[PDB]
């Protein structure tokens, strides 16, 4: 093999040294294998929610499952840059998430959006830990990568808070 | 100071008078203050709202209130173009205003959705008095405009109208 | 839940019978399967390619993903719209797949290109026959999407063999 | 009410509490108001420039009202994102901005622009020590997004520096 | 009738039994479009002399006002010309005609400073603005709504263009003496 | 029933009591038809025309059954605004309408435009009648509405007169 | 084998293991592409040839359409090329062969009036359309569903432009007798 | 004034004396009065131009007078570049074209096109004589632009030359 | 016939007599050869490259033959507006050109590509003769026309010339 | 001081009143940007090199990927400059000048193989990186999270590049002894 | 190393023999030198610009190098393309440039764009000599690129001319 899993080279053209490097690339591979769970349960969601709002959420689904999917091909480059190896089959990267994932049977889209905002909620907290480990590090591109993640996914969190909130336009009249 | 509040020079440019000129600034200076009311309550609306239709509801409030921005900065060009002041400070348009603004407090979508209704209705009467004001006195790039606007206003209330109407995809089953 | 996996339902807009679409279904969310695993290996050697024409080879791989990313949702969805559950997790993913899928190692150029050739092979393969599956079923619209993926899939695997042909502009004088 | 002036109820999916948010929605919320008397300043100026720079000064003053409109909204976002009640109505904007605004006589340009330049200058000493805030408080989302903000801040005072600097391409003989 | 050259002589007017617009009306309506034209061309020039030959410390902002202007004015022109065309009249058309037709006062073909050919334009654009609110008032009065809106549509892009000149010439700069 | 045909119950929002909108209606709901029967008989010569100029004509009658079409929209958005019930069904069109609709054979090129042009004079005279009725009424934004539909309606029409003008390139000699 | 000049030689057909399609199939399919390959770039050339000449009354748009249609033809061809190679077959390439292997009949190199260019480009189209609703029978036939998907996607836009110069060939015009 | 019609002083900026810029002043100026009769006439043309082909020959014909604006502009500013003051007033324009305008009657479309093909080729040769007097002159911009202007103007009067050549789709049997 | 290949008209619109127009249409006609034999021969190599730079040299071949066929358009255009008949079937472009065509077997990259390369070159020194031609005659659009194609076809030459240069990436190493 | 023919002289810095930004804190964030920019506009003339000259199989890929990286090279030095002249410093400007402040390494103007040519730049690179995570602490520190912020932009796009560079350098490739 | 600076090979591809490409190299080559001293000029002045008019000018500059930029690029290419190397770093650049720069302190804008004039006047003088030369020696292409530039060139001199002229809309009434 040209590279073997779990090893961590560093990079030279980076000037990043494969101590500094590993720490780096363990933050962002634990990360990577948790927004791609998250990327593949917010496309779960997108194809079979259903039901008087099912179109807004099937688009905002749909953008949310993107915005995952570019996260994480930043991590996951990032990791390789830093001479490292990305997880890459799917069995490795659940295998590796800390995250709760559903089972294989469909929720409703109350039970579906809750379950995904804990995944978000996670990976939040585990962001602000990682940048703030980057930016000691000295690794000011890797924190910077970081939060411009951070806030796309801290936005569509906040979007799955607002869609679960207590409103509605609806009334007892219009049933 | 180059120009005091309240004062209306007309335009030689434009060949208005200061008298007509005068009536004009009269009316469009009143709707610039309501209209910029407006626009900060949709504003309102558009970061709070919550609940099963908030995205919907939060992109259609954002595009309201880019509408009456874009009203307002066309009502206070006029005014400035007809040689008066338009009103400028928030505390003056406020001020200004004759139509209700909610408190600070949040209120619940559809009382938002009504208060927005009810100033809507108020400057739309307004509006369509003063492009009459406007032709009357010959003023056919005013009337014009104020017309141009009056149908992107209307267009919004009425799609207010629709969001508070009687009816919902929701079942007691879905429920 | 809502709908347990491997359930199909059919459905009553596109007037196929769950019979019928139980048919379909299954060869559908077998090609899910195999092509999200595809998706995967393809980001991988996006993310890992080096040397001379890697950045021509990154470049191709991830417009390759993206098509087979775009595939999946296809598939998906069209499980999902004949009443089916479409394979959600990643591990549910690797797990229902037919396809060999590589361990986490990272291995050269030529090696990793020609595992993905050998995946796109079983895919096309399988493609065919669920095309031929859909049109005796009567399902046209499944048939025609599968053929619409297949053109794209068979252009990738094509540009696989091109690029492991035995030809170079390279010469040992160059070397 | 849905939500009470002045409280804050942090939020779940962003893992923030109160306690915590309730520090940053202050700053915001701060912010938010000097932002939006800027922003109704720059228009007045914009609406009103006159004289041999007038067009170009129109342009840029238009797009810094932009800037200083989608700042704003950024700001009320994250109030509204962390559990907050973003200051709304125009009186309450002009009550709650610590900046100083003109009255409502139109002055002379290099007037109107120092003291717009004054006001950038507060937002923009405030918005630094508001970035340090967020970052104590592990706070990295709003802390990039004040920084985002930051730039675009600055960019613009900076033109309005350069703006009043004493040099022109005017020389005696012209006059 | 049979055997002229012609397919149309100037200042005919036929009106336009698609647009259900009887030749008495629409000579009414072109009369007044037509003095438009030649007025509209006559600034489209003039704003191209200007946008042409301005110079000094404001000239490339000036040079694409005056060029935008222009543009907007050709833009006019061509929606008066095709009106009357439309209502089954001849629109004026060579320069000399159009010329001869305007009632505004153009330039000699000297070349003067900013300001004063500013002020030329800015006398232009307003004997144009008044004509068009009048004709405004007689489409509607003839019930000709469609040309009285097209009119209304090109007044307010005259107006916006007639008003950035007033501020241009308007009493104020950032140059101050110390600068200089 | 939600709503029963020719029913017209105004607006609140858009400050329109019933009795007053119920003109406007009435006079929408004509034009929606005779609109909707011109767009279905242009549309009909786009399919059919041929000939020496039949490409040019297919693309401009294409264009004019978008511009009836968006046209016919307009109106009956109009109509739902006001409280009314806009003809919707192809039967309910024809019958509504006053214009003469050609029977289901193919005509030549010149009498099928002929045919087109007398809808349009139609349909010309009677918007304008209805353009002074909403004005007369003070609905300003019905009137130019009209007016922005009447200009491109004009422009059609005019088009159509001059395919049917007695000039051509063509000689005897090329004959 | 391994001393030859060439990397492939013309005619020889080698399928591909990437689309797992054996040769003998691909050989097949290869026979009836590359004939097809042959008769739309003949399609072409006259294409671009009557765009190139076409004069009078309705000329520019003609040449227009002309000019589109040709490169709808050449968009076919490389398709088909592709395809041809993606199977492991040899495209026919040059000109000379090109029109060689073409069956379609070709104008000789004077010019003649559009009546006659398009009814020639006409019975072109009809030949390629009978012939390319031949080849998706027998792409599905052998399982090569890709290829079928193809030739229907190209025969749309082929059928498309031979029913576009059978409109221009029709009897009928707004022309009339007092027009001319 | 600041310049006179007439004088030529050359450029410091472009290295060009006032001897060597006025001999390609007088022949730009010749040119921009014959361009912009030109661009009326055929703008005269588009807006009259009635029959089977109308159409086509109104888009061809603005487009042609599109071209021969921007042509003049060109000419124009080179003049002004150069020193000179460009020909500017209809009447001058008119009385300093070489070429023959139509009179204001409104003829059959060969008639003006045949017209429009003589004034072409009048400035097609003019064109020519001017680009070889800018190269001896050592102007190689002025030369430079003008074949840039002459290949857009030739291919306007070769269209012109078609659409007035013997042939055409129409029969005797369509007639 | 409406011509017959080889008479050469000139042109009255573009006042080009027959014997000037007919040296630059017998230069312009050898070059449209030319110019479509590498147009196919460019397509050859497009569709037949294989190799570890394949898909680069596919894209730029297929824009080579793209510019190929657009100078051919041209110089076809320019001939029949010069009142002659542009080389049409295949057949007689192959007989017309000068240039080596490859027989129908594929040749290797390198081959392939220096066949090219020699067409080009040919077609670049004909192409500089014919450029002098036509400015000779005082046709100096055709001039100016073959200028632009020149530069377009010796930046194409250039290309190849750079493929088949002595230096790569690759070392003996990767190998 | 009120007579000098400069308006501002090289190397001094008065910060900014409208950024808020003495000139203490100014003078340490400028010395750094000025130390950058001269780096940064040395790497943008050797990416040009680069991008000129390379040759060989890849030629066409490195071509495009040079010129890109450069205008990225350009577009970062347009940064540092616009910001030094912000916090009222005089930025380098002259090709002298730049080289002379810049700290890295300049291939002298004979042409290297590309393997050479890549791996001085990605030399480049690696300095200008190491100094630019320095220079944004040194601005964070100073409280000039605006200049921090633009430095970490910057960075990332630098580091993009400087990873493609070590990527092409790397020991694989599709070619095989038999391909040769 | 590859090539010495100084060797002028000349092309196979492009037919142009090392004795013609040297004299156009050695042309070429000072021209690059001199347009990127200006490139660099301009980028000053783009930086430092400050006062009334100062916006304006800090779009038209950076333009102005961005079109500096291209025509040095096209100028270098082309060397290169003649088996020449061109100029590169920064140093050589300035060394080899026979134009004046500035030292490094900041002037006035009008002393600014009159040292800009300048170099724009030597490079204009220049490149019109060298493309007579190129033309001479039968390398149209490279005359064509050179007039090309020349018009950028000329464009942008006579905009500074403009800039420093003698007429201004401020009057002293305005100080
Ligand atoms: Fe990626
Ligand atoms: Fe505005
Ligand atoms: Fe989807
Ligand atoms: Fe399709
Ligand atoms: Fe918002
Ligand atoms: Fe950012
Ligand atoms: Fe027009
Ligand atoms: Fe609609
Ligand atoms: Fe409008
Ligand atoms: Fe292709
Ligand atoms: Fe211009
Ligand atoms: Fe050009
Ligand atoms: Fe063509
Ligand atoms: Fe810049
Ligand atoms: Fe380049
Ligand atoms: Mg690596
Ligand atoms: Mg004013
Ligand atoms: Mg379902
Ligand atoms: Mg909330
Ligand atoms: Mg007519
Ligand atoms: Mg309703
Ligand atoms: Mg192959
Ligand atoms: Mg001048
Ligand atoms: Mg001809
Ligand atoms: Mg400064
Ligand atoms: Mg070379
Ligand atoms: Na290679
Ligand atoms: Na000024
Ligand atoms: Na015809």
């Amino acid at each position: 093999a040209r590279a073997t899993a779990g090893e961590v080279e560093g990079s030279d053209a980076l000037r990043m040294d494969a101590d500094r490097a590993e720490q780096c690339v363990d933050a962002l591979n634990a990360d990577l294998a948790n927004v791609y769970v998250l990327y593949h349960q917010l496309k779960k969601h997108h194809w079979n929610v259903e039901g008087a709002e099912f179109r807004d959420l099937h688009l905002f689904l749909g953008e949310a499952a993107e915005t995952a999917e570019e996260v994480a091909d930043e991590l996951a480059e990032r990791v390789q840059a830093l001479g490292g190896v990305p997880h890459a089959s799917p069995e490795t990267l659940q295998a590796e998430a800390s995250v709760d994932v559903e089972d294989e049977d469909v929720y409703d889209i109350r039970t579906s959006l809750a379950n995904d905002m804990a995944i978000y909620g996670d990976i939040i907290e585990a962001t602000r830990e990682h940048t703030e480990l980057a930016e000691n590090l000295g690794d000011h591109a890797t924190a910077h990568m970081l939060r411009e993640g951070l806030i796309e996914l801290e936005d569509d969190a906040h979007h799955i808070e607002h869609y679960l909130e207590d409103d509605t336009l609806v009334t007892q009249g219009a049933l």
